[PDB]
């Protein structure tokens, strides 16, 4: 039942769109956020590169997590990309229930 | 020393509400600053509906002894019904930039 | 692999972001960076409510590296105190801790 926010990029809005609407059907997060118009920056294959991505954050429970990130990964385009969890300490009571009753 | 700092994470509708919401708490000193991000979506089922609104994030910076009062304060002043609001903590940071947040509260 | 964690940091600028970027993956203290353009920063500063638009950082390294991380943003970064702020990873992808960890 504690919550957790879970980072994510995708490689435009449209595939962060329904990757989003996929897990938030499946019930494996409550909610996520879209922040387009980012730009990511890392070494790969030797050449240090720079996409445009899209930032996600979806929130979901310790529960679901595990469950969460595997959905995630299969349908990304990417082989690997990121996926983080960082642990939230306290929240508004109202809303971690509303967000506990919709996974 | 330093109070343990923390980030809290909460979404407005619009530009406007989400600098009233800041100021509103940068001035009871519940929180030491914030950062508006506009351009966000957010998918969410609401009462068995999809719902895609377009949403300002919010990243405001405080301590742990404030984030209660912050988070109430928050709800108070939030148009939504049942708005964002999130803790994360911050196990480490640097040394100036932490007693800064401590000293503005 | 060393636990990872995530490092706010606010640039003034794009043209700062991306050098600072560049700059700490180069000396190997990150292995990923997350640039935020058009973000708007909200605070006091003796007596004005400030509001500079900046850009939004998200950096990703390990526990290991995060003091280094913090002491090379820092310098490298125009302004005398910046906001560098830490926090914990409590899981991920396996394949892709591995490789944040790998590239540190």
């Amino acid at each position: 039942t504690a919550v957790v926010v879970v980072l994510c990029t995708a490689p435009d809005e449209a595939t962060a769109q329904d990757l989003a609407a996929k897990v938030l059907a499946e019930k494996l997060a409550a909610c996520a956020t879209l922040i387009p118009g980012a730009t990511s920056l890392y070494y790969w294959e030797g050449k240090l590169e720079q996409e445009y991505e899209v930032q996600m954050i979806l929130k979901t429970t310790v529960s679901h997590q595990q469950a969460l990130l595997e959905c995630l990964k299969s349908h990304h385009p990417y082989q690997t990309p990121e996926l983080l969890v960082l642990p939230v300490t306290h929240g508004d009571t109202d809303y971690l229930s509303w967000l506990n009753a919709s996974l």
